[PDB]
């Protein structure tokens, strides 16, 4: 629909991309099933709600930037209004680096809410809620903030919960030795993606009063102008604080966002530079989505696959899926947030859902993939969108799952 | 009961810190002076069963049967417990520390025995306010138990942290202050492990010859150690099968004493760590006292669960003054006299203090549960089980106040 900047205009806080505060969608409707089709199968993988950023020198290092100019006296109205935002910020997350927020676990809750209203004939009582997590605090307390509500909606399910190292192969992939196989020159391009999107000389002179150097904040202009801009983004993870939007100027803001929107698509996405298949690293998430589905489909209990982990696997699933046009190809800077945006993939509480449906007497199982409860396309054809046979995509991630082979890392292997 | 006849009676409760919770035989609970109901209850939990924390614990002890069997000087007896170890390995491949079902459900069995015998603190609107450690097994336990109580009570307003900022008092660790007082524990375990763990007859049971410490790659008492530990362990899965076998009645009680030993001497009363191991936990006994002043005066309700480790709830169940745990001494067979780490610290192990009012009157009262046994406290009361929230309170206070730790980590 909308380029990306349009919508940007329209919603400033979509920018934060992978920092943006999870909205339910506007529209409460929900697609009609053809007929006698009903929701027997839920399928997820949910990222962590909001958190706080994930290390104290990301407030410590552009605070203290500022608080010296303070000190020195080469710090604009501007940039005191900032360093005071930033104070609060940093005092909110004190000692809570990389947590889930209030706020974050609202998202959950509101996730499986609107689960539960959309598709009630899945949760039925007895209807085994099988939650899975990583270690990580901010992704187990997702699941665990998700279970609490489903079982004040239904104290009939019978809900589990684990975070395990045994599911950590899929959960949690993490394969660095294939990392090191296509970004072992991420600093050159970094270099030059910092060139082409981030623009400090403007902002430099709305924060200091005389001129700086890179050599005398600590810091390049580019990193602070980063750092200012993932606090800005960060400010959404609690209720009631502002952030540095009065910082950024709308080209500033979009340019900003398409920075940290490349390192996505570079990283886990489709681009070119990184040889267009960094998302085969999520194979064995996909073969999890198949064979639990395989299991739900052929049970006589009622099953319900709940999986809260992280967007360094969420994003690369979505692409490996083939939602949408997130595998298109590019490596011109501009057209890259055509078909790939941050926003509209793994914001906080970012999440896929595959919604399955059965009908009696028919073997043709339909399923329904939402990418952040948004419908999304799959390379497959299909004659009811935005339902697709079961059996067609199937055979195509099936198919893409056995294609991939992912080299031996540490004692890690195929 | 002394500790021996215990174990005589139930032979599982040597398992000691790996002993599978279970809940108190009558369902009795004791009946309130007059007027009082419970309004408050503060609870502090370890995580439930789980596996052995490192695969070391299952590999080494496997490993060295699997040699005497490769060079066959392993006797059948050996063979059955290698088969066993293997079973146990194998629940636990890729799972080291992990919560097991079982230790989910004795998590989702202690609260929902607090549902049913103080239903006034767990009415709608009531908030819980569950905490936890970083800790996988610390975790599930809190998340087994919230689920649970949602499920008695979808009214009750349930919250779930496990942060960085509440480690000071939910997983508080103190390096500086252990060496300044275990200095020499290298040594007091090479005493102890003289003084309880005598592996010559099931060295003999193992194998078919002699075997140097040299050709296993590990010490018999090392071995016995281990074989002990994953003979616990087993207590952790359903339908495992242990090592009973393995062991006469003389040295399951003895093996007992020497990680009752270790617990005494690292976080409770020994004389041998200077016997005030047990301030340690001084932080988490001024959150209990400022939680319950909080609840007292609150105009809403409030339930507190802390979930995590029995090297936390062990030094708080001495430093609250429970039964005669702080009592001291160096005799190597008098410990377990006053000092049962089944008693303590067995998987689930937990502090619960259950606070009573009366409608127009400030007297709160107080009554204080270890693994939901009624226990002492060193105050008077005129009311046992049930103490005086304002004299206990007094006492915990002056108690935090006279503990000096140093700045460590």
């Amino acid at each position: 629909m909308q380029t990306a900047r349009d919508e940007i205009i329209q919603d400033p806080a979509l920018a934060a991309g992978k920092y943006y505060a999870y909205e339910a969608p506007v529209s409460d409707k929900v697609s009609k099933a053809p007929a006698g089709y009903e929701p027997f199968y839920i399928s997820a993988f949910a990222r962590h709600g909001s958190r706080y950023l994930t290390d104290e020198e990301k407030y410590a290092e552009p605070v203290s930037v500022l608080r010296k100019a303070d000190r020195e006296g080469y710090l604009t109205t501007d940039g005191k209004k900032a360093l005071q935002v930033m104070e609060r910020l940093w005092k909110e997350a004190e000692n809570r680096y990389g947590e889930l927020t209030a706020k974050g676990a609202a998202q959950h809750q509101g996730l499986v809410e609107r689960m539960y209203k959309h598709y009630p004939q899945v949760f039925v009582k007895g209807a085994h809620v099988d939650a899975r997590s990583t270690y990580k605090t901010r992704a187990f307390l997702s699941m665990a903030a998700a279970c609490v509500r489903l079982a004040q909606l239904n104290s009939g399910l019978l809900i589990t919960q684990d975070a395990s190292a045994h599911d950590a192969y899929y959960i949690k992939y993490k394969n660095k030795t294939f990392e090191q196989q296509h970004l072992a020159q991420s600093d050159s391009v970094y270099r030059i993606a910092d060139s082409v999107y981030v623009h400090p000389a403007r902002l430099m002179k709305q924060l200091f009063t005389r001129n700086v150097s890179a050599e005398e904040l600590g810091v390049s202009p580019v990193v602070l102008m980063g750092e200012l801009f993932e606090l800005d983004g960060i400010s959404q993870s609690s209720y009631g604080q502002e952030g540095l939007s009065f910082l950024f100027t709308d080209d500033e803001r979009y340019d900003m966002w398409q920075r940290n929107n490349f390192e996505w698509y570079y990283e886990k996405g489709a681009s070119p530079l990184s040889d267009c298949c960094m998302y085969h690293l999520e194979r064995n998430l996909l073969e999890n989505f198949i064979m639990t589905a395989d299991t739900a489909i052929a049970s006589p209990y009622r099953c319900v696959t709940l999986r809260y982990g992280h967007d360094t696997n969420l994003a690369p699933l979505a692409a490996l899926m083939g939602m949408n046009r997130l595998q298109t190809e590019t490596t011109d800077w501009q057209q890259i947030a055509d078909t790939y945006r941050t926003y509209r993939i793994i914001p906080m509480c970012g999440n896929i859902q595959l919604i399955f449906y059965r009908r009696k007497g028919s073997s043709d199982i339909l399923v329904k993939p939402l990418l952040n409860e948004r419908e999304v396309t799959l390379p497959v054809e299909t004659d009811c969108a935005p339902f697709y046979h079961w059996a067609d995509v199937r055979a195509y991630w099936q198919k893409v799952a056995d294609s991939i082979v992912l080299p031996d890392s540490g004692m890690q292997h195929d």
